[PDB]
């Protein structure tokens, strides 16, 4: 069952083998991926968060942050670590009391401390539309209609050995998959449907690192919802889904009744499907239970491409329909060297103070906060332009900003931008070597705001600024609770700080 809007959540650590090998965890609601938290567009969200993390190979703190609600008037309960809040410490519970106005479609949870969330912190979130303009598109929205996608690791994230190259040992769809190397031929995940019937599937990638080409044989997907986003109806037989995006898309079961390869290929780790890798499995009810046997084609016909999708509703683009065209026209030089990301020159390290307690105290320029060079003062009420130039290694690289979605003006892979109807989202992939994808929105949520790669290994090794929007009104718009007061000193005396 789904939990929510109002529900204790407790973080343990367990053994898990989602792919026939053991290893502890991390885990919310004791499962990977974690419990469906879910509610309706405009409710209260009361989620009390136990950290009852004993084992500290995973790190016993632990932060939540909930991806892709805008959070406003509440950047407290947002979740990145020293940037909204000092983490939880273990045996002790934090309440994020939020809600969720406006907003309506697929999201996600997962722990937002170091790399923690690779090790298990990981679910769907999603707020339903009781008048939701998709609604006669589908018969089927429920826990049965989510599928994620999710890279698995043997090695601890804490463990992974400096100076060696990081992938996956599995995909999970579901939560469930087999192994690259050692395979053996642990369960695969069904996903069961009805002859006739249509399926609002809830594609979510809760990737730490890689992109997945998604496809399922015999069907193609209409894809009605971007990161939250209605779009308008856009038919397509693959997805290239990258890390922390979402997709709805209808599935109409529309084949013969039998089983169907469910492809989940990442682009590193595994390549193909031998053994029953990368895979799920369709399953029309009163199938045979056995195994699919089709075929992927060697091209696919109609693959997503982002310039395709369009909002369902007239959204526009703010601003003025040129480069530069924007109140706050930024470019941020991104790069890598060395095992270090940077932007505009410097490398990300968590600060000692969380960015929101700094201003609350009375930090009140991007100069004054912490860390130095990495926090960006935007102004309220303008235009935001941010262009994110690709070529830095270890791409194509997600990049994801806190508190807001956007336009995507320009995407991957196509020089042109489109100041006219794009996609709106909070993941967009920056493409390749010489591409230049281009975001805008507008200041309208005071308050510091995560901008950063979301490959969380990349996170890890800098590749983040903070945007903190309306410094001067940022106390106002967002009163704290005294549980959220009592973090930091909870968390600095039992560390030693
Ligand atoms: C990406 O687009 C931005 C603008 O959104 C470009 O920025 C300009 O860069 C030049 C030097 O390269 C400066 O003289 C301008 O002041 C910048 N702003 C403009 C023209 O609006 C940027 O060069 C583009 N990058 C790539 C790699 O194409
Ligand atoms: C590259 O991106 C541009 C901009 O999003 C795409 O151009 C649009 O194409 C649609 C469909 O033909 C037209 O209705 C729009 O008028 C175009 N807009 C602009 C600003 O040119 C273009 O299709 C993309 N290229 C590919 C190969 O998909
Ligand atoms: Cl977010
Ligand atoms: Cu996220
Ligand atoms: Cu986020
Ligand atoms: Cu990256
Ligand atoms: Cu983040």
């Amino acid at each position: 069952a789904q939990i929510g809007p109002v529900t204790d959540l407790h973080i343990t650590n367990a053994n898990i083998s989602p792919d026939g090998f053991s290893r502890p965890a991390v885990l919310a609601g004791g499962t990977f991926p974690g419990p469906t938290i879910a509610g309706n567009t405009g409710d209260n969200f009361q989620i009390t968060v136990f950290n009852d993390l004993t084992d500290p190979s995973m790190l016993t703190d632990t932060s939540i942050h909930w991806h892709g609600l805008f959070q406003k008037g509440t950047n407290w309960a947002d979740g990145p670590a020293f940037v909204t809040q000092c983490p939880i410490i273990t045996g002790q519970s934090f309440d994020y009391n939020f809600n969720v106005p406006g907003q309506a479609g697929t999201f996600w949870y997962h722990s937002h401390l170091s790399t923690q969330y690779c090790d298990g912190l990981r679910g769907p979130f999603v707020v339903y539309d009781p008048n939701d303009p998709n609604a006669s598109l589908y018969d089927v929205d429920d826990d049965t209609t989510i599928i994620t996608l999710a890279d698995w690791y043997h090695t601890l994230a804490q463990q992974e050995p400096i100076g060696a190259a990081i992938t996956a040992d599995a995909t999970l769809i579901n939560g469930l998959g087999r192994s690259f190397t050692n395979t053996t031929a642990s369960p695969l995940s069904v996903i069961t449907v009805q002859s006739g019937k249509r399926y609002r599937m809830r594609l979510v990638s809760i990737s730490c690192d890689p992109n997945y080409l998604f496809s399922i044989d015999g069907h193609d997907m209409t894809i009605i919802e971007v990161d939250g986003v209605n779009s308008q109806q856009l038919t397509v037989d693959q997805i290239q889904i990258f890390a922390a995006q979402r997709y709805s898309f209808v599935l109409n079961a529309n084949q013969p009744v039998g089983n169907y390869w469910i492809r989940a290929q990442p682009n590193s780790g595994g390549q193909g499907f031998d053994g029953g890798i990368n895979s799920a499995i369709l399953r029309y009810e009163g199938a045979t239970v056995e195994d699919p046997t089709t075929t992927a084609p060697t091209t696919f016909s109609n693959p997503l491409v982002e310039t395709d999708l369009h909002p369902l509703a007239d959204l526009g683009v703010p601003g003025q329909p040129f480069r530069g065209g924007a109140d706050d026209p930024l470019v941020l030089n991104l790069a890598f060297a060395n095992g270090r990301f940077s932007i505009d020159g410097v490398s990300f390290v968590p600060p000692t103070v969380p960015v929101l307690l700094q201003i609350l105290s009375g930090a009140q320029n991007a100069q004054d906060l912490l860390p130095a060079g990495s926090v960006i003062s935007l102004p309220s009420n303008s235009v935001i332009e941010v262009a994110l130039p690709a070529g830095a290694a270890g791409g194509p690289h997600p990049f994801h900003l806190h508190g807001h979605n956007f336009a995507v003006v320009q995407s991957a892979n196509n020089a042109t931008p489109n100041y006219v109807n794009p996609i709106w989202r909070d993941t967009v992939s920056i493409g390749g070597t010489g591409d230049n994808v281009t975001i805008r929105f507008t200041t309208n949520n005071p308050g510091p705001w995560f901008l950063h790669c979301h490959i969380d290994w990349h996170l890890e090794a800098g590749f983040a600024i903070v945007f903190a929007e309306d410094i001067p009104d940022t106390a106002s718009a967002n009163p704290v609770p005294q549980a959220w007061s009592d973090l930091c000193p909870a968390y600095d005396q039992a560390h030693n700080i």
